[PDB]
């Protein structure tokens, strides 16, 4: 998978499991259009998001639905959702891992690039 | 000052002079109206974003711009921005610090919400 | 205040009140000597750790008690306390912002440091 | 392997390589003891750290020799090293995940405990 994406939670110190994942390409009109989503399975992840003919260079947006997770646990959250935006592959794609780490009022986010 | 936002770099050591920081409320036809913006002091802060008068019930959202801040200093950024999008004073006015935290490669994000 | 520290609980969205903060210099047999100590104020930071004539040459530890934070609350925490490591004024004086952010089983933590 | 660590570079988005891992035990005479070491992999991770019979309930520190990464890239750093001290197995072990995020003047710590 040349696009992965892992979630974790703070809170209870597992994956986060469940999750709706959602991720966009910009269009040269400078609009957001939908590219591929997922659930997060068991692992934190959501399973097979792209393949490698279809993931260009380009901007990107990838979107967490962080609220409905927290509202289900019982617990209030503060963000609506958790948002990471990038250009990809300017010298060519390798393979990319966007983690996110959630807490009911912080995130973080880091890529991490390797070579395939 | 109702909403407040503090920027750090981890690559420097220090806080994140002369980064700009733009605020956007949603529309009823869902779309992102400027609300306000600001550029970082020597304290990494915009002061004055907003009043209590102009603060209303809504979604909002935060955006500061680190991919000129990583390139006046010639590093390579990777994120386009970060970003921070929440409901703010449904249960009545409150007071918003906004924390974010700036690597090449990564960011995170945290709200401190206090009753005014 | 060449000295200072402030914390922030993720869960709660506030700084981290009535938290101990203790600070330890290197001895030249390698143990860890006290040096000086406190308890975070409604703000999040503990006022007048040290002074400009007590803070000389040396390599410190700032030790966190997180977990005494996480159990008042009566939540289940994973770490013992939160540490920072570093030597501290090498090419002269300087001033030092140490910054955490609680979760019950994650913490960041960064620094600012400035010429006096 | 019941204890994992893996550590990621802020700064240059991949795995961290060819850093020094140790980790400790707390004995009942109150000092800490040598349990664990590795030089990490291209994955950013030490193989093999420990065994089922030798991991047991108690208190571990993880220590990351991080200077001496920043130091080889030619990039000044602020901590010594970074360090995880936690209390493990209070119901029985898991499987334990270390993570650790840095950059020259911060780092991010998380545990993943996931159901073998």
């Amino acid at each position: 998978c040349p696009l992965m994406v892992k979630v974790l939670d703070a809170v209870r110190g597992s994956p986060a499991i469940n999750v709706a994942v959602h991720v966009f390409r910009k269009a040269a009109d400078d609009t957001w259009e939908p590219f591929a989503s997922g659930k997060t399975s068991e692992s934190g992840e959501p399973h097979g998001l792209t393949t490698e003919e279809e993931f260009v260079e380009g901007i990107y947006k990838v979107e967490i639905d962080t609220k409905s997770y927290w509202k289900a646990l019982g617990i209030s959250p503060f963000h609506e959702h958790a948002e990471v935006v990038f250009t990809a592959n300017d010298s060519g794609p390798r393979r990319y891992t966007i983690a996110a780490l959630l807490s009911p009022y912080s995130y973080s986010t880091t890529a991490v690039v390797t070579n395939p």
